[PDB]
Formats: structure tokens, sequence, C-alpha cells
């Protein structure tokens, strides 16, 4: 490979035999991408597209609002391409992920005022618009509305999944924030497996699917606005999980399978444990594990954080 | 794959075009192994061997003295195999790596008394012998003396390198602690490229190759005893680098290539920059990048740690 860019994708798939002994449950390890998450795929895809089409030159200042993983992916790619980048972030970001963005030489704008229900997305978007107003040659990645987001997953893990799974897929389960992953992957999966059931896993208190908004702790799952790239008619079921439940799911996965994953992976485990009680034995379930446990030592893998979240419920 | 075990190995190789524009410098990304370092390979190899040969059963308590990466690899594998594990560690371990070992459910023994020159290896070995004396069914991985260590690298990255590089290899450069990586990989490389020059990169103050021992900060490179698996006649050149120089090398690599790697990778960059002044333009240099930058935010990627080390020199 001529660079790191060439090592994005083609991630491993494993079966979770120990955790789910009566079902065929397969997990795509997207956290093994070089930047450390699934978001490596939309970052590569959007930036290469923009350069090809004259939207992004060496003078273009990239801007994005992120809970952490897309900021890290964008900063890696920007280093390789010689581009400037400013990440707009909020106080809920993983402290580890905030320091990583800075080590990659990205500019950081940290907002401080949440809305009436604890969410910082409205304030992040406003900060982005302010940066756009004062930076002459700037390009907003705009992941909640950019069609290239779900397209990158259609061609990425979505395609790899249907190339690799040698049996009918009964359920596809994915966590949501922009819904790029689940829209893109499900669209590819259903071309081959048209009766596959599509299950979104979301945070309790996320308005994506119409919950009453409430303050959420874990970054990366859930949102306080409805993403524009979501098409609700393509989702068959929604399951909501809270911060405490997601943390328990992380800790059970590492105990049962030796897999050390981030918060939204815990949300997926907790949701699949709720789902399988209804599912015929032997059925095939496919999911994705978006990022690494490494980044959540002050959150999910902190016993005092765990105890704090248990009190909240 | 039936588990994570099956995703160990087959890591990417990239050329460092930007950093070394007049030479062909190839880097094996061993930090992309599932546990996060090269040490995944000896952990898998030694444990599978022991189980196959009746040295390790479900009742066997694994013990090892480690600067961090082998402890993490062993804890991942032990989870998957249902084995008990105690890691003996010292105050120089990365705080992040110490917390990861604990999240994987391993027991931890932290020693506290260094020898006359700041090294903790003598005390770690003593602690290991004490654990051996009081635990009835225990097996010491013993990585500084275990031949299975260098064998795992012969069959691992060593084999992959000679399968992948399509030109004569002029130099092979690797960092050392147990010397398992450099002994194993160089032995395989020289079967195909018998005139390749083998270059060890070591910490200043490491006694591995006979330096006067002095207090070293960065864990993972250097040692305060001579490893038994080292054969000095197989090494052509040795280059020593200090803590500050290694940190500068990490920061230059991420700036030039978008690669975010740990301390010993910085040592490799600093040594290769010293070496190439003597090397014919166009020559092929192969190296390995053992682990992730993620784990060194309180060390190499901390500006105050950086400033502390600059004062020391
Ligand atoms: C919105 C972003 N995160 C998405 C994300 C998601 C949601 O993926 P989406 O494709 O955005 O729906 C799940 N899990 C983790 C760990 C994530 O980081 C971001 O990185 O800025
Ligand atoms: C001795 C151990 N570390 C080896 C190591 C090395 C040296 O590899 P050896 O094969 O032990 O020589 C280089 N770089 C890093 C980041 C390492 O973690 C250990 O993980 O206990």
């Amino acid at each position: 490979h001529d660079s790191l860019l060439d090592s994005v994708g083609q991630t491993p798939m494993v079966q979770l035999h120990q955790l789910f002994p009566k079902h065929e449950v397969f997990a795509k390890l997207e956290y093994m991408n070089p930047g450390g998450s699934m978001k490596d795929r939309p970052a590569k895809y959007i930036i290469e597209h923009g350069i090809k089409h004259g939207l992004i030159t060496e003078n273009t200042h990239l801007i994005e609002s992120t809970s952490g993983n897309l900021g890290i992916a964008l900063a890696m790619i920007a280093k390789i391409k010689g581009l400037k980048l400013t990440c707009v972030v909020d106080p809920k970001i993983s402290p580890t992920n905030l320091k990583i963005i800075k080590s990659y030489g990205a500019n950081v704008e940290m907002v401080e005022e949440p809305d009436a229900h604890g969410g910082y997305l409205m304030t992040r978007i406003a900060k982005v618009q302010e940066l756009l107003a004062t930076i002459d040659d700037a390009y907003w990645i705009n992941q909640y509305a950019n069609e290239l987001n779900w397209q990158s997953h259609y061609h990425g893990a979505g395609t790899e999944i249907v190339e690799t799974i040698k049996q009918p897929i009964d359920y596809f389960v994915a966590p949501v924030s922009t819904t790029g992953s689940i829209m893109g992957m499900s669209r590819k999966i259903k071309e081959v497996h048209p009766n596959a059931q599509i299950v979104a896993v979301d945070a309790k208190g996320s308005v994506i699917f119409g919950d009453k908004p409430i303050n959420r702790e874990l970054p990366g799952i859930g949102a306080s606005r409805v993403p524009e790239i979501l098409n609700r008619s393509e989702i068959n079921q929604v399951i909501h999980v809270d911060d405490y439940q997601s943390a328990l799911g992380c800790r059970k996965l590492i105990d049962y399978e030796g897999i050390f994953a981030g918060g939204s992976t815990g949300s997926i485990i907790a949701a699949i444990e709720q789902l399988i009680t209804s599912i015929e034995e032997g059925a095939t379930i496919v999911t994705i594990l978006p990022d690494r446990g490494d980044r959540y030592l002050d959150l999910v893998y902190s016993d005092t954080w765990l105890e704090k979240m248990k009190s909240r419920q």
C-alpha cells in the first residue's frame, strides 16, 4: 500500500458462539479500521469525492461537527492529504478521543451550552455555521445530510457482508446516530436478502425515532435532531437502550468473547439479548461493532461511571 | 472466523513515501493486530502450543512479567480460552495499558522498588518467582527465554514480509526488548535475502547490547538484563535512541504520514533518519511498527512529558 488509505476496509467477521449459543450471530469488526472506527469509510469516501470533483483543493478548510470518531477519521485523512481541518465537538466527547484529534494536528472548537434537554447538537450546528461565515474557502462535511455518507457504507461493509455470509440473513442489527451505517448497509444487504429484517438500535431519549428527548451520556449513539438521510420506511423495528444497559453489554461481551469494544457495541449486545427471545433457534443475525473499548476507560469501563449511571435508573 | 484468534496476523504493509522520499521504506503495521500490538503473535503461539502439549489446562494459572503489550495480548487470549492470568507490571507501564489489562479481568501485581539504576526487571522477576512458589498449578510465559517467542515471529510477520516484498531487502530494522521480534523476523528474512543487513534499535541505557544502565522512561523498548533468546552474532548494527528522540520521531511520523504509533515506533523513525545518511539512494528498508499511539497520550503525546524529557538531555 502507498498509504494508510489503502488499509481502510476489508475488516474481519467473527461469530459470537459463546454469547449466543442457540443462534448464528455474526459481527463485523469495524473498529479494526486504521483510524479505529467505522467512520474511516465515510471520511475516505467524502474527501476523495470532493477532491475528484473540484469541491476540495489544498486551500479548502474542512469543517465538521462530530461526537469523536468522524473527527478522528477526518484528521487522519487530512494529514495524509495535506488539508486543514476544524472539528466542532461538545463536553460529552470521550476525553481520549478529544486528545487524539489534537495529536493529529486538527483545530478544535469546543462548545459549552446544551439545549433544554441536555443535548449539544443544536449548538454544534450553530458553531459550524459561524465558522462557515468567517472562513473564506471552507467545506462542511455535513454527515447528517450528506448522501455520500450512506453511499460509503453501501459500498463498504455492506458489500463485504454480502460477499462473506454464506447463508440467508434473517436480521441485520445496527446502532444509529446519522443513520448512514444502517441506511447504506441495509440497502446493499436487501438486494441479496430481500426478506431480511432491519433493526435499528438507538439510545433512550434520542429523537431520531420519536422518543421524548432526555439527557444522554454516551457519545456516538442517538441524536437530538432527526437526520436528513434517514428513511424511516426502511427500518422494521427499533429498540432503545439506556447508558447503564449499554455499559453492561460492553462488559458482558469482553467477558464472554474477549472482544473489547466501545459504548454503542454494548447497546447492540443489550438489544440483541432482548430480541432473540422472539427469534427462531438457528436464525442468522448480522451486526457491526463500530469502535474500540480503548477509548471508553473513563466511561463504560470505569466502575464509578458505571455506578453513577446505575443510580440514574 | 470462529473467534478473534483467527484475526491475528496478516497485517497491512505501507510505504513511507513522504517521510523518506529518496529510499524505499516499508513498514509492517503490527499495531493493527486485534489486541493492539505485535505481541498478539507470541501470545497465541505460546498458549496454543502449551494446550496442545498438556502444559496448560483449564486449571493452569498463567503468569507473566510485562511492560504492557504482552499482558494485554495474554489477557485477550485467556478470556477466549477460559484461563486465569496474573500480570506482573511496574510503575513505568502506560496508565492506559494498565487499565486495559484490568478491564480484561486479569489479576495484576504491581511492583514498587527499582534497582540502583531505575530498572524494575529484577524486581518483576522476583515477584514472578514468588507467585510460582505459592500457586500450585502455574505456568510462567517467560518471554525473555522462551524459544516459542522468536518462533512465533518467524512464522508470523517474518513470513508475511518475504511473501509481500517484491524486491531485494537491503536492511531490516527492528526495536528490541526480549529480541523475539528481531530474532524471528530476521531469521526468516535472511533465508530469502541472505545479504540483508540486520539493524537493532535499542533505548539509550539498555544493557541488551552492553550500554551502561541508566533510568529509562518509555516502556517497551530496552531492558536491564540480557535476554536469553538473543544471539548477538545475527545483528549487524545497533543504534541507540533516548526518550526525547523517540517522542520526536512519533510526532514527525504522524505529521508526515498520518500514522499514529507508540513510543518504540518513534525510536525506529529516529534511528532510520540517522541510518539513511549512509545508505545508497533507492535502497529497500523494511521495518515494523509495534503498537498504537492511543496508549501514549500521557507520555510521548503529552507536551509536558515531552518538555520533561527535553530537560533531561
Ligand atoms: C456521528 C458520529 N458517530 C457515529 C457512531 C455511531 C452511529 O453511526 P452512524 O452511521 O452515524 O449512524 C455508532 N457508534 C459509534 C461508536 C459512532 O461513533 C461521529 O463520529 O461524529
Ligand atoms: C516486552 C514487551 N514489549 C515488547 C515491545 C517491543 C520489543 O519487542 P520484542 O520482540 O520483545 O523485542 C517493542 N515495542 C513495543 C511497543 C513493545 O511492547 C511486553 O509487551 O511485555
